[PDB]
């Protein structure tokens, strides 16, 4: 079918015998990442080559490798050893979450600190915890999982709620050793529980909630045809799934009238990071690196119709592979519904007596996965007057810690004894753009206001300006939300009616950026974080703002890298990098379990169109 | 019953009954504004005292009045004449509109204009809008009203496409002169039309968008009573209608447990300006504050079921006066039902094994009101986790010009030879805050980063950091995105569990304020659309954040003079004023009808519960 058609349990088996007809897949081979290559450059691509990478890891400790199948032609295209200690060290795998528990559970260091604070080995639940780089000489080379513990009452228990300060253990889990285990001093557990379907904690539940019945008794506008290509509204694209990654969108294009007209290429989060603000040296290390480091795509949930996902809604099951080649479906991973959207425009014509009035709606496209605590909705929405839009949706149960006797200026208390560090959680939205084509440029808008004087006699005068940014190395911008600075990416080689170039302008929320020390690890291994916008010249390697293996890789190594290179992206095939986060001081409202908290951008029509795109919309 | 509830019919005409019986509504008079007012500040009232402010305008130029009536007892409590060349005109009244075209229609000046463009009078229509304060001296005490033609081909032909540059003309209203005709030069009338309903520009209508039905099969889960109380998931509220400010909301208040805890006393849209920032004499002058000076509220629009308020809506339809002092209902006026909101909480656990999803929802209070060519929609939301937050929906027609051969860096290209010149809508929103009581305290949060070294050896620390606004002097503050600013208003006499001082945070936007030059004649008397948030110690005679009087008042009253009192708002009654708006740079897809574009603020609780207050919703 399309060449961006959802990979087929059949092309991941395929996949899986290649790598063992090569002796790349056997015994103390694990599969670490696995996804569809997208078609390379061209026009009359009549030839469709369906590739895979794959990162395969070695239980007994031997080199990684990445491999590069073809599907279609059976065959190996590449296979590479790794020297991860130069490179990074490959994504967590599945099957490593329990084993930071379970070798600690016999490690005398870390039993001597359970005995210290009288706490049952078998309640004491670790996470397995994301290592970063460090001052551990010992840890380069060595892949290395650290360990928070969570005491867990019972089975049905909030762990969350019991948090163990003043304790964190370093475990090697290829060799595995528990290569360290560290006790700054006993901090009291916290005791309540925060167990929020505990009817002694919620209390009666409400009754006054009637039902609200959303439904679309002749079905969706919207039309799924190659198992993942939508038409909906003008709109036309691909919905793509990538285990790390997640939801991908491909080809977003608008039928204006005889025309599909091209806006983005390739829209995803390529990278989703949570730097702890906590100088605690049990947990000034942390930072989360959800999509780089874990793979958000591997934890996409069943959404459940009626609970999740409300309304007519046409479900997309996404198949990935497991650590062993072999395939495996998730099961409504993905929902795909239009909904209402109030008003689109309306007036109410006093000289012409015509009263007009018309609806918006949206085209939607999510998932939601889960990363230990932390739990995301990943929204992407196509609007009827060519905006398009993104919202992530931040919940699930806040990370917790001791709260310190005499405060803290890191760290919020939730319930006695109970703290949340602070942290942020920012992603990337890589935004590979085509409008009306690929010959594109970027300007960032000011708005210039104007001294009363000669021209401007009343002082009223207000202006904008706009900058091209011509070569990389200018293309690293920050946010100035005072003078509603904003970025538009236009075609300079493609004019609307009135003769100006084609484009479509962000509009970012403003919200603060990484804010660690510019000299941190953190600072230097998500440096994409430190800055608003990033433009790039496409290519094909290019795929990440962190680079391909993220796990304890020392720093500097995406953007910053492919910024230097300093390339022509004046009116070129380019590709642009929206970094977008929340800063969390947790609040008391926050526990048991947070409430949505959100943030995205948008993307809307700037001169793309001849006049408004929604003139043939009708009352219905 | 309650001193809340919205004035009935019958009170108008006994406002007008008590108005003739004292002799201050003779034929002369005309009501250019009436209003009940709020209870005065107290606890043990003796029975019911419902007032009402009236303006009243006097035809044959004697000075007008302001007085305050009470329909209780039947009385005038104040009757104060006014001199407005010093405190201001009163608003635009409704039948004053229609003066400007019709008296220009037979002054030479105008139509030796019109014969220098060959345009035939009776087709050329004339936007009556606010004169401002100038250098016009012989204005000073006079009603004036500017006037910008458009041409109107037909009975059906939106004007607004056809603008007549270079001409403008001010008019008395009350003398009925034509005080000045400025001729600057011809300009090509643009000949497109922007007949949005014309087959001819729509092309066939869409015949693709299936219907999405919204229904309640029990009814809303909301309950109103006393005409406008309204009771809705914890939430309690009663929502009056102001003609001046539109929907007003009062008492907003959380049941806690047994506690009805008071968040809001009173919030509304206190004050609405939209200047312009093209520097032509022609438009130069043009600022209109639809609040104040023309009465929002009185052009509130009568919602179509199933086109402007799609569900199970429950209407109200405030009654206002009518220039004689009678009263007239506004049908369906008012929108107010609940609407799904996604994802409330989420949390898969891989310890406990509990999966947990809650439904969202928000209660939706909303009127949309024309004034000229622009439309405006008012919209207050109440979320389940205690979130309050406004929105405000722009759109209309585009207030248009003709575009400048060589191009303008204060005016866009809609159509050929089509400009719509830069301007901004900006917002107040006057909070009257009630955080458990009235006893608050204004705190501006921001995020504090901090140096690597000792105490934060890896750069990884992030803190925030809070200052107390204590007196006036020090309570104007500006945004700050960069670091994440927001302001908490709290109840230093409350405290939740934690022993922390209830609060509600404040998220703006961070868009741009008055661009405006500081000396101008709008930034004096916008004075409040220059900074972001004002903070002032509750008085019943501050009401608005420019006076009584805006119309061609020049600076004097409003915020800037309410500050200078300089008041302890350190644990006291306070008032935030919160300016957020939109800045304009009109597209193409703007053209020839506007799609709409939002801003707004929220107010999130900040440690005011003691836990999440959603963990009593339903599974459903
Ligand atoms: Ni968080
Ligand atoms: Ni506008």
């Amino acid at each position: 079918a399309s060449p961006f058609r959802l990979a087929s349990a059949g092309e991941i088996s395929e996949v899986q015998g290649i790598l063992r007809t090569a002796g790349l897949l056997g015994p103390e081979k694990r599969i670490a990442y696995l996804g569809v290559l997208d078609p390379a450059r061209g026009a009359g691509s009549e030839a469709e080559d369906r590739r895979f990478r794959v990162f395969i890891h070695d239980v007994s400790g031997a080199r990684p490798q990445e491999v590069t199948v073809s599907v279609t032609n059976g065959t190996v295209i590449s296979a590479v050893e790794l020297d991860t200690a130069a490179t990074g060290e490959l994504p967590v795998l599945e099957e490593e979450f329990e084993v930071v528990e379970q070798l600690l559970a016999t490690d005398e260091r870390w039993l001597k600190a359970l005995a210290a604070r009288n706490l049952d080995v078998s309640k004491v639940r670790v996470a397995p915890l994301s290592a970063g780089v460090f001052e551990y000489a010992e840890e380069r080379g060595r892949r290395i999982l650290r360990g928070l513990a969570f005491v867990q009452d019972f089975p049905e228990d909030s762990a969350w709620a019991h948090p163990v300060d003043g304790l964190v253990a370093y475990v090697d889990v290829v060799s595995k050793e528990v290569t360290r285990v560290i006790d700054t001093g006993v901090f009291p557990v916290p005791a309540e529980h925060g167990n929020y379907t505990d009817p002694e904690l919620t209390g009666p539940l409400r009754t006054t909630q009637k039902p609200i019945s959303i439904t679309q008794p002749e079905g969706p506008s919207f039309t799924v045809t190659g198992g993942n290509h939508i038409e909906w509204e003008k709109w036309s694209l691909d919905v793509g799934f990538d285990v790390r990654e997640g939801v991908v969108l491909h080809n977003i294009a608008f039928r204006d009238g005889d025309r599909l007209r091209p806006i983005i290429n390739r829209a995803s989060i390529a990278e989703m990071v949570v730097p702890y603000g906590d100088p605690s040296p049990i947990r000034s290390w942390q930072n989360y690196f959800d999509t780089g480091e874990y793979l958000v795509g591997q934890y996409a949930n069943s959404l459940e119709l009626g609970c999740d996902c409300l309304g007519d809604i046409t479900y997309l099951s996404p198949v990935i592979s497991d650590a062993f080649g072999n395939p495996r479906e998730i099961r409504n991973g993905i929902c795909m519904h239009e909904e209402d959207w109030g008003i689109l425009a309306k007036h109410s014509d006093l000289w012409s007596g015509i009263n007009y009035t018309r609806r918006n709606r949206r085209m939607v496209i999510s998932f939601f996965t889960t990363i230990g605590n932390y739990d995301y909705g990943f929204y992407w929405y196509l609007y009827l007057d060519g905006t398009i839009e993104f919202e992530a949706k931040a919940t699930g149960v806040v990370f917790t810690s001791a709260f310190p006797e005499g405060g803290s200026d890191n760290i919020s208390q939730l319930a006695p004894g109970l703290g949340a560090p602070f942290h942020q959680h920012i992603f990337s939205a890589r935004l590979d753009m085509a409008i009306d084509g690929f010959t594109n440029r970027v300007e960032e808008e000011d708005v210039v206001r104007q001294t009363m004087g000669p021209g401007n006699e009343r002082g009223n005068a207000f202006s904008r300006k706009r900058t091209v940014l011509t070569r990389e190395s200018e293309a690293v911008r920050e946010a100035d939300a005072r003078t509603g600075r904003t970025w538009i990416i236009s075609n300079p080689e493609s004019k609307n009616r009135l003769n100006e170039p084609v484009g479509y302008k962000l509009h970012a929320h403003n919200q603060p950026t990484l804010l660690a020390d510019p000299g941190s690890s953190i600072a230097r291994r998500a440096a994409f974080a430190t800055k608003d916008l990033w433009v790039t010249r496409y290519a094909d390697d290019e795929r990440y703002p962190t680079g391909d293996f993220v796990n304890q890789h020392s720093g500097g190594a995406g953007l910053p890298s492919y910024i230097a290179q300093d390339r022509d992206i004046d009116g070129q095939d380019i590709v642009v990098w929206h970094t977008f986060g929340l800063t969390h001081f947790p609040r008391v409202e926050d526990w048991p379990i947070m409430p949505v908290d959100t943030v995205g951008f948008k993307l809307r029509p700037e001169g793309f169109f001849d006049r408004s795109p929604v003139l043939d919309v009708p009352a219905n």
